[PDB]
C-alpha cells in the first residue's frame, strides 16, 4: 500500500540515525541489505555488542551465512522470527526486509521502554500522554491518526524543551505547517534525523503506525536522559 512507501523511508532514515556511529549509511533499503555486512553493523550499534566476524567475499554463501549471523543474533534476544528466512533477504525480498527491519526496530528500540509499570509500544504510548496531557488540542490514543495534525510532536518536545517550540502560535488547520516545524526542530537541535514526510502524513487517512512509533520512539530515547 502507501504504507510501503512510508516504511520504506522511515525505516532507512531510523538505519541511517544509527549506521552513522558505524561511520556508513544505506541509500536504498532493499538493495544495501543483501549482503548482510550493513545489517550486521547496525545490529552492533544499537546493541553495543559485538556480532560474529562477517565474510566479505561476495558470493551468495557468504551474504546467506552474514544474514543468518544478523538473524541468529535478533533471535538470541528473545525474538521469535516468523515467516523471515536469510535467503530470500539476500535474494531481495522487499517486504520481507522492511518486516525485518520492522522486528529489529521493535526489539532494540521499543521493547525495553519502561514507563511506571508499562513497557514496550504500551509504556511508549503512556509516557507520550503524560508529557502531552495538559496541551491544547492534543490528544494522544494511537501511533496513527493522533500524530496526523503536527501539535503532538511540537507538544511532545515542547514539554523537555520549551525554549525551541512557541506552541501558542500554531494551528490545528495548519497541519502541514505543525508538522514540519517538528521536524526540523528535533533534526537541528534534538540530532533526530527527518524520518516522516509532512505531506504523506497529511495525505494518507490513516498513516502507517509502524512508521510513526518507530520515530517517536526516537523522541523517547533523546529526552531519557534527564531529571
Amino acid at each position: 500500500f502507501a504504507w510501503e512507501k512510508q516504511q520504506r523511508k522511515t525505516f532507512t532514515a531510523w538505519c541511517n540515525s544509527h549506521l552513522r556511529k558505524a561511520g556508513t549509511q544505506i541509500e536504498n533499503i532493499d538493495e544495501d541489505f543483501r549482503d548482510g555486512l550493513k545489517l550486521m553493523l547496525l545490529l552492533e550499534v544499537i546493541s553495543g555488542e559485538r556480532l560474529p566476524k562477517p565474510e566479505r567475499g561476495k558470493m551468495r554463501v557468504h551474504k546467506i551465512n552474514n544474514v543468518n549471523k544478523a538473524l541468529d543474533f535478533i533471535a538470541s534476544k528473545g525474538v521469535k522470527l516468523v515467516s523471515i528466512g536469510a535467503e530470500e533477504i539476500v535474494d531481495g525480498n522487499a517486504k520481507m526486509t522492511l518486516g525485518m527491519i520492522w522486528t529489529i526496530i521493535l526489539r532494540f528500540a521499543i521493547q525495553d521502554i519502561s514507563v511506571e509499570e508499562t513497557s514496550a509500544k504500551e509504556g511508549l504510548l503512556l509516557w507520550c500522554q503524560r508529557k502531552t496531557a495538559p496541551y491544547k488540542n492534543v490528544n494522544v490514543q494511537n501511533f496513527h491518526i493522533s500524530w496526523k495534525d503536527g501539535l503532538a510532536f511540537n507538544a511532545l518536545i515542547h514539554r523537555h524543551r520549551p525554549e525551541l517550540i512557541e506552541y501558542d502560535k500554531l494551528r490545528k488547520d495548519d497541519p502541514v505547517t505543525n508538522l514540519n516545524n517538528a521536524f526540523e526542530v528535533a533534526e537541528k537541535y534534538l540530532d533526530i534525523p527527518k524520518m516522516l514526510d509532512a505531506e504523506d502524513i497529511v495525505n494518507t487517512a490513516r498513516p502507517d503506525e509502524e512508521a510513526i512509533m518507530t520515530y517517536v520512539s526516537s523522541f523517547y530515547h533523546a529526552f531519557s536522559g534527564a531529571l
